[PDB]
């Protein structure tokens, strides 16, 4: 069986995916999201979310859905043979539109674990009392990125580890660290200058970092792992532009878990008898946001992806991870309890916070053909089984049949069930993750020059639509 | 069937004597993938389906079902009446079923 | 059902003249005279019908006589017959024996030529299949026991019910047809039905203004404005005020005809057998 | 890799011109029409239940055509070819006269006759059950295939985890598919439902179907299965009209909505039962409308299986409600008396059925190439296991050490010898298994269906007298 | 509550017709013999034609 032997190495998609000269334009309309920047406003009695968390420090992982090209109808009839070939989309252009004005938005904690300002201290103050927390706010480090792949991105953060079963651990001991790899989901917080760490687990204090990140994981994209994966599916190309400087040098109150060795200093006297806390922490500050340093609102043409998957959108899917903290202005809107008053009163006005993001994604796809011979079939199967399976290529009808029984009123009583509880067939394993599912099944258009990215692509390629009107040019 | 204090339908009404008007929905042929697609120019042509054949399957066994009213307005059987009946009092209704 | 094609809710305040099946309903008969005389022949281009009935029992009606018998139609009696019995007769209908031979269904119907001018063209990507079948109306009577302990039958122990189950399965063979829209054909189609052209194309520099709609995420929450169904969209089906049994065949099309009973029936009718791949037979 | 799109048997199955005739001698069956008789202490069946409304699902067993010794086997090569039987003709002979038998219940849940009521029904009491009989719906059918048929009926399902079920609630329905077996009751005009579960009354339908499951053949699913094995031929006739219109008795489980009628007063204050049921009746039976006693030539099957009897098997399902005459017997307890006494005679019921099947089988050769082998293996694996070809012998030899004195107490226990034969996948089902292994004959001229086939094909017999 | 004297009963019947014809034009060369024959058949025919 199988005259050829399995290919032992990963080959580039330029070897079995044949590219055609048919291009399509797809685009979302305009994606808005209003919410609270620091926490979700839940009900006092129920835990239904009334105003969700929509901040500028969040990952925005869009899960683009493309139409199945094995069920389309291009200006052809039988250009592809459905018994030997199968079609697939290849992303050849992207543009991540952004809507709101540039700006920086601060956050903070009403009770932040800050002892004193160790930047320029006047003298030696007494030791910490009880509940030495202040209300401190800070603007985070500035970040922009754009990951594009056909599989979800992959983050990294420091979590808590399980200490070896040889040490005797006492309460209050330092939790061991371990670098955890997790898929980035829409709504994960991007690191802010305090590190890529688990803040719920590693800081039981709940009072060291600001409100938006005090009980959440801050992840960083694992480029080392994402570019070194064999098939290169989760990263076609990426951009990143981070910047930060330390604004204020602070301290941290609490029991010194690990004391300064008596070798590194000379024992003091008087007011300097007990060492001030040497758990320093800086306040990040992402500096000036400018318009010339923007990653977005520009077209990005994929000439050659980083890995071996050269932009092929396997499984009719595509992921656009987007972070930018350069449009993160929280709008401060208030309301009046009574309009009858003619003087001012701090107890008369109830203040609120909001944040509104605006996106608009446009793409340019190119139809591709994969003539599924024997060895190409074995390769596509070993790379990803659900690829070769979710288009039913090498399958006969099973001897049983697929005659469903559908009831016309499936909510009513006295028909046995809703009849579809178990997710047995075609359930993508991303059941568990939450993305900004974008449905581009009704948005493809072969009229390229009618859309802004379409005519940008036409310019870059050097083409133009054939004239509908006769002479009169220029 | 509906629970009296609410107004939600628990069991709908499904008799043999109703119209079954099906509203089929066909795929848009101008957005389809055929063996070949460039057979019709999208700028001066359009596609459409035509019904060439149809078959309405039916599953249950043959049979006649009967219905009726628990209080049906009948006075007397006038097919063959032995003699003159009495006079109509109040509420002379009867329970009578019939195959349609 | 044998009681006329009338509106029983408004024409009979008695609420007791016809069975519970059509006590407050409207009994409608297909208007063949009007559906056939339609200019374009869209509403129907193929139909079958069987209907049989005989008068089983002959009855009377109780109530105040609405129109008296004219006194020159009968000779006045005296005694018991001094007051007239009600002459408002109504027959109890009866559809006779059902048979497997007289069946209209479970058979393929090849629409070779339609009745009107629309020769089977499903305009607007739409098809309507109206079906009445009073030959499978068996109502299954089923009961439940409120007490499984009792070993003596008691009418107050068993609760009786009535049920009915329909089973359908529709199969079609569609044919792709192409229409070259010149000026003449375009104006003729715009005269026939403007929605046809308004649904494809051919005249729309779509707006002069943008048509980009900005959709919100988490649109159930109370942090935004009013994002729920308030302004309408091109959602306007002209048949939205009507309730049909919807059937979505958008994902059920298949060019492998010989894989389905009606597909290979159509092949066998047209000859047109599939090409044998397996060597020699 | 291999293939899609199930293909007709006319592509890999090559026909020959060798025809054989096989036929059962005569199949008789006597019994009781309503219920099976059994001893009080035991449960051995003394007189089975042989009704005219049961399915007769014959499982025919054909001889393996690969172990036929043909004189010149040079027409097929057992190294690369295998043989199979194709059913070309069939006749389902019926023996008894035309007649209609009736069934009933001594305690049937019937309140009154609501066809034409002379006055509003009086009070309802306890146990208004009557003794009512009825002749059922008329039915004939004959399904033939290489797999058992598939039936359909409505059954009780489990309700959701949403509604609190009170005692006496209506059981939810569900269309359940099953294999039709020999002795399953055909639908009789009361529907295709599970009367054991859906009616705890045990008094709503007559005696022979009050505990049974009336099934209907599922043609929608049998013709739509991919390979077309369950049936490749079927005929059916069925007629029924409503003879009488009745009423039910019991606590009304669903009240009539108050906006359908106008409340009564006095005699008509309590609503009479609105649960109706008609008694079916299959009218005149005729010899002109007979499906059976006729030869059927299976030229073009309905599916892709053009009459190939895979696995040397054939299932003939038959319903004949046209010869359901139940004969009423009687025995005298004492043969001395000179005066009639009802206590002197023991009344009985008996029903006798009579069948006679005949088939004309055509021999066909399947040349097993690689793709034909893969296709047949995907379609059915027990085919390529029944025919010695696949499963090439993976392992090698291994010593078993064969202890000499196995029943001694100086060694361990040598016991193994474990397996009982495990072959039959259709062992759970009950069919009227017909064995045609010693009944094949190449002399079609000598059998009635054989000479009918010869006459229909032309092909007169070779002359022997000058 | 239902009362017989509360409801008046009537009977009605409605017919529905639709007549369609296909007519063909015919010419009659009115010679002497044809005119005499039509005058013997029906003279109002020869009258309504003036």
């Amino acid at each position: 069986y199988l005259p050829p032997v399995p290919v032992s190495k990963v080959v580039s998609t330029d070897e079995y995916v044949a590219r055609t000269n048919i291009y399509y334009h797809a685009g979302t309309s305009r994606l808005l999201a209003v919410g609270h920047p620091y926490f979700p406003i839940k009900k006092p009695n129920n835990n239904k979310i009334l105003v969700p968390k929509v901040s500028g420090l969040q990952y925005r992982v869009f899960r683009i859905h493309l139409p199945d090209p094995n069920k389309f109808g291009f200006p052809d009839t039988s250009f592809y043979n459905p018994d030997t070939q199968r079609l697939v989309w290849a992303c050849v252009g992207v543009e991540v539109g952004r809507g709101q004005p540039l700006g920086v938005g601060i956050s903070g904690h009403p009770l932040l674990n800050k002892l004193d300002d160790t930047e320029n201290a006047s003298a030696y103050a007494a030791n910490a009392g009880v509940d030495n927390r202040e209300c401190i706010s800070m603007d985070y480090k500035q970040t922009q990125l754009c990951l594009i792949g056909c599989k979800p991105p992959i983050g990294e953060h420091w979590g808590k580890g399980s200490p070896c079963t040889n040490v005797a651990v006492n309460p209050g001991d330092c939790p061991p660290l371990e670098l955890i790899n997790t898929v980035i989901q829409d709504g994960d917080m991007v690191d802010t200058g305090f590190g890529a760490m688990d803040f719920t687990t590693l800081q039981a204090n709940k009072s060291e970092v600001p409100l938006d990140i005090c009980t959440s994981i801050c992840k960083y994209p694992d480029y080392i792992k994402m570019v070194s994966e064999p098939y290169g599916d989760s990263l076609f190309f990426y951009l990143r532009r981070e910047q930060m400087f330390v604004r204020h040098l602070f301290n941290r109150a609490g029991a010194v878990g690990e004391n300064v060795p008596d070798d590194l200093y000379i024992k003091g006297s008087g007011s300097t008898a007990n060492l001030a806390s040497s758990n320093y922490f800086p306040t990040p500050s992402g500096s000036m946001v400018t318009s010339d340093a923007q990653i977005f609102n520009k077209p990005y043409w994929l000439q050659r992806a980083q890995g071996h998957n050269n932009g092929i959108c396997w499984g009719n899917q595509l992921f656009v991870t987007v972070v930018d903290t350069t449009r993160s202005t929280n709008m401060s809107l208030c309301a009046a309890i009574s309009t009858s008053e003619t003087t001012y009163k701090n107890t008369n006005f109830k203040e609120y916070l909001r944040h509104g993001e605006e996106y608009d994604l446009q793409f340019i796809f190119q139809l591709c053909k994969i003539t599924l011979t024997a060895d190409v079939m074995t390769y596509i199967h070993s790379m990803n089984s659900t690829i070769l399976e979710d288009w039913n290529f090498g399958l006969q009808p099973p001897p049983g049949g697929t005659l469903e029984d559908t009831y016309r009123f499936v909510t009513s009583q006295a028909i046995a069930c809703q009849k579809h509880t178990p997710p047995a067939p075609k359930e993508d394993p991303l059941k568990k993750y939450t993305f900004w599912e974008v449905n581009l099944k009704e948005k493809f258009s072969a009229d390229l020059d009618q859309f802004p990215l379409g005519r940008k692509f036409l310019l870059q390629a050097g083409l133009k639509a054939k004239p509908k009107f006769t002479l009169g040019k220029r």
